[PDB]
């Protein structure tokens, strides 16, 4: 380990060997000097206009931490393509972490030129909090994770955490947590930094649709044995009067037809089009956004559970807030306009999921008689029945992988709503900051602590492997299936790849469902 | 206890990736029509930011004061109590499931 | 066509690359890639080493062959030789066709 030698090499790549498929990426990183090397306590609270929805307490940490929860830091466009269209699954199983080539420097600044050199004796921080005793801020789709492109030098996050808190003060309960207290490696030029994860045992992602419907599982030749109830008056002219008659579903009554399932849970949210010129002229995104009240405070229920986007040849409808959106490259950060972003669709689970943005069904309202007539009543809001089966919401080339699951006493299906896998352990996150070096102290001794640095910055390499496991696809399907594509025809550019000024982009979001399952 | 909230497990500092819904119409006076308009929850806008999950079930009571001046002036402790319906008779779904006895 | 031998495993290519070293980034996090880097350049040496196989020349011809020879004669400077100006240079192309050989 000496200044001039590597202490890591460039491991990029992607090898597939059966059921298993190992990715493999490394990135250049840049990590500044955070908080002026301090913790900060930040609040927010109900004054000015800030609403009581918002309120936070937490603090700022001189600490940075690497994020590669998002599927393009690790398959490219290519590969995920390999993965999408020819298997039913697949899932995390172990990784391998890696920082290296490691570099600090520092920046003088005199008279309007300024020069930057290396800091040959100065250390950075690593450490995993592999026993889970940091907040967990990953799983809360942030920006900072590894680049989809290998060729982008990338600036590593600040760390940061809430607590809980009443308006825009602390309560008796919130918890402040100094990273320092933690044991971590330090190294210099030279020095290098690794870690091994294995993955808990977690179902294989769902890469498939339906090819069949919840209630369309039946012989569409032959009856069934079961009767219901199909008539409850005579029909014979104007004596009509109350009757009893029943029928065996079949063919044609298959509405009718005795079934053995129920849809998935349902939270209606509320619809909107493609076509502003179809929607209701007034700001409704909040107002009319499906939320949900934790403790004073409201927060969209977004995503939400999952849910069809829409129904059959409404592709110009989804809901409010019940989708993934990413953004196009440059997108603005507000108001971006619809041509600048990307809306993901769960089209896909119609086939045993309600639709976002209709009832779940119709339950009776009252006890009918001879007087009263039968009353019924839309189901909006409908959580977990006995005999209902679901989809999760598909995961996307740009979308997270995972998510650290509450510790808590209970939960139900754990499958974190953005999308993934909920693991009660996690990959550990990985903290990184640069060790403060105090600029000349004065001379005779003084309390205070130190508060005149030199001004540095670091950068080096990072890798992350991955194992994953396939589920091969395994189908007795005559006719061909549905697969992603390139596009065919002449383009200005190449879909997935640099422009003229060289920025990468992403045209569209590519999920996971194009080879088809029965049920 | 939990020393954190289910709608504060974000990082403070960073913006998300992840865009929702923030405008459906225009706001530069009185020609005001429907638009769509897009943004990314940040550190002002915790309560937009698309998150994992969602708070435990819910089966509202009717709440009560110990300051009694505060209170309905009237008898409701059963008929107003949330109670629960079983063959033709009803019990008080006492305490039932578990839920934050107050708010802040 | 233009001449040499035709590999369908030929030398590979070898590519190189200086590696980015971020100048200063900002001190508030943002998504951008960095655009600034330190200005920098490599140099370095370089070594390759073939092992060529010959096919020795085997014949009967009475009369000597034809030969690529330097000139005689005096001349400004020396053919595949430097300039009073350092520069190397090149004076005529170099086939290989000289010894021959019956059909
Ligand atoms: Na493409
Ligand atoms: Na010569």
């Amino acid at each position: 380990d000496g200044v001039g030698s590597s202490s890591g090499n460039w491991h990029c790549d992607s090898t597939w060997l059966g059921d298993r498929v190992i990715t493999t990426s490394t990135r250049t990183w840049a990590l500044p000097t955070y908080n002026n090397h301090l913790y900060k306590q930040i609040s927010n609270g109900t004054s000015g206009g800030a609403t009581n929805d918002n309120t936070y307490f937490g603090y700022s940490t001189p600490w940075g931490y690497f994020d590669f929860n998002r599927f393009h830091c690790h398959f490219s466009p290519r590969d995920w393509q390999r993965l999408i269209n020819n298997n039913w699954g697949f899932r995390p199983k172990r990784l391998s972490f890696k920082l290296f080539n490691i570099q600090v420097k520092e920046v003088t600044q005199n008279e309007g030129t300024k020069t930057i050199a290396n800091n040959l004796t100065s250390t950075i921080q690593v450490f995993t909090d592999s026993e889970y005793q940091l907040p967990y801020v990953l799983g809360s789709a942030h920006q900072g994770c590894l680049p989809p492109f290998p060729a982008d030098v990338f600036m590593i996050p600040q760390y940061g955490y809430l607590t809980l808190n009443n308006g825009s003060q602390a309560v008796g309960r919130s918890s402040f947590y100094c990273l320092e207290y933690f044991p971590s490696q330090m190294l210099r030029t030279g020095n290098n930094f690794q870690f091994t994860y294995t993955f808990e045992d977690v179902p294989f992602h769902s890469s498939y649709a339906h090819s069949q419907s919840l209630d369309r599982l039946m012989n569409p030749l032959i009856d069934q044995y079961l009767y219901y109830l199909s008539r409850t008056q005579t029909t014979g002219g104007t004596a009509n009067t109350q009757t009893l008659g029943f029928s065996q579903g079949g063919p044609n009554t298959m509405a009718n037809q005795a079934k053995n399932w129920l849809p998935g849970p349902c939270y209606r949210q509320q619809r909107v089009s493609t076509t502003t010129g179809q929607n209701n002229n007034s700001n409704f995104a909040w107002t009319a956004g499906t939320k949900y009240h934790l403790n004073g405070r409201n927060s969209l229920a977004n995503p939400g559970i999952a849910m069809a986007t829409h129904k059959d040849d409404e592709e110009r409808f989804f809901p409010s807030n019940g989708i993934l959106i990413f953004g196009k490259q440059n997108a603005a950060r507000d108001n971006a306009d619809y041509s600048d972003v990307m809306l993901t669709s769960e089209e896909e689970i119609k086939t045993t999921n309600p639709v976002a943005t209709e009832e779940y069904g119709i339950v009776a309202d009252n006890l009918q008689q001879q007087n009263t007539a039968p009353q019924i009543g839309t189901v909006n809001s409908q959580g977990a029945l006995p005999g209902m089966v679901w989809q999760n919401r598909d995961v996307y080339l740009q979308g997270p992988i995972w998510a650290k699951i509450p510790h808590t006493d209970g939960n139900f299906h754990p499958s974190p709503l953005m999308g993934g896998f909920g693991l009660k352990h996690p990959p550990p996150q990985i903290l990184i900051k640069n060790t403060p070096v105090p600029a000349d102290p004065p001379t005779t001794f003084n309390q205070s602590k130190l508060n005149s640095f030199i001004t540095q910055y670091s950068t080096g390499q990072v890798s992350v492997e991955i194992e994953w496991e396939l589920q091969k696809e395994n189908s007795k399907r005559w006719n061909p299936e549905i697969q992603y594509t390139s596009n065919y025809y002449k383009s200005t550019s190449v879909d997935f790849a640099v422009n003229t000024e060289g920025v990468y982009s992403e045209p569209r979001p590519i999920g996971t469902r194009y080879l088809t399952r029965n049920l």
